[PDB]
């Protein structure tokens, strides 16, 4: 049930200059589409949205996690921290922190939650207690971003990515409150206007979280997306490109979830 459909993936990534990776699953029948699909590609700023669920999972045992009000100061707030930068006066809390990483892709949020679940390494882990074996966070913020041709650190492969954002919005991975508090923080993510968004109807609903690295032509975005009447898609799409000074490219993005939804038979 892979491919069942050819799609013109490689003159898109052509044009492009670069890789575009692209899985994608019909949650319904189990029909994907799938292009350099196990390949790595640079996380960038989209592993914020694993962070949010690690939170998550780890507030089933801890009942009072979520509100737990956090103080930081002027040295945490990093560039690009939008919502961080209104409380720096105040604290936020847990809850708070994980939707501005989520929606914002905050970064000052996203370095404090990362602190809570052991840095790096335990993202890591609680990927692995999922059963993704693929992904790995190896640095802090922001020297993540890199994207240097050939290293595998701070990178999964789309075909992952999608899997385990389905285990945790779709499947068993979270409890059904947290489940559903994911669902709602990608829901509400405002980066993403310009990519697996921008091929999706507006009468359908959507959550995804963006990644953006600043370098190699290297951006990326996952996304459920529920059409009206039929079972929910997710689809991961990742690109990269060879020269440090290649630019990334949204159209490029929303481009190849089109031909994703157009491979899997989902009218839209």
């Amino acid at each position: 049930l892979t491919n069942l459909v050819a799609e013109p993936f490689a003159k898109l990534e052509q044009d492009f200059g670069g890789s575009i990776g692209v899985y994608a699953m019909d949650t319904g029948s189990g029909a994907t589409v799938s292009y350099r699909a196990e390949e790595r590609f640079p996380l960038c700023s989209s592993f914020k949205g694993f962070l949010a669920a690690a939170v998550l999972a780890r507030s089933q045992q801890q009942a009072g996690l979520l509100d737990t009000p956090i103080r930081y100061g002027k040295n945490a707030l990093v560039r690009w921290s939008p919502i961080s930068e209104k409380y720096l006066t105040t604290g936020m809390t847990v809850a708070e922190l994980s939707a501005a990483a989520v929606q914002y892709s905050d970064n000052a949020a996203a370095n404090l939650l990362l602190k809570e679940l052991g840095g790096p390494a335990g993202l890591t882990a609680f990927m692995r207690s999922i059963g993704d074996t693929t992904f790995r966070l190896d640095r802090w913020q922001l020297e993540l971003n890199s994207a240097i041709p050939g290293d595998a650190r701070d990178t999964s492969s789309p075909r992952a990515v999608t899997e385990s954002l389905q285990k945790l919005t779709l499947g068993s991975a979270l409890a059904a409150p947290q489940r559903q508090q994911f669902v709602d923080w990608l829901k509400g993510n405002t980066t993403g206007n310009h990519r697996i968004r921008a091929a999706v109807p507006a009468d359908w609903a959507v959550g995804d979280k963006t990644g953006t690295c600043g370098g190699y032509g290297t951006a990326n975005d996952y996304a459920v997306v529920w059409p009206t009447g039929r079972a929910p898609i997710v689809l991961a799409v990742y690109t990269r490109a060879p020269n440090k000074d290649d630019k990334h490219s949204e159209a490029v993005i929303a481009a190849a979830a089109r031909l994703a939804l157009e491979g899997l038979g989902v009218n839209g």
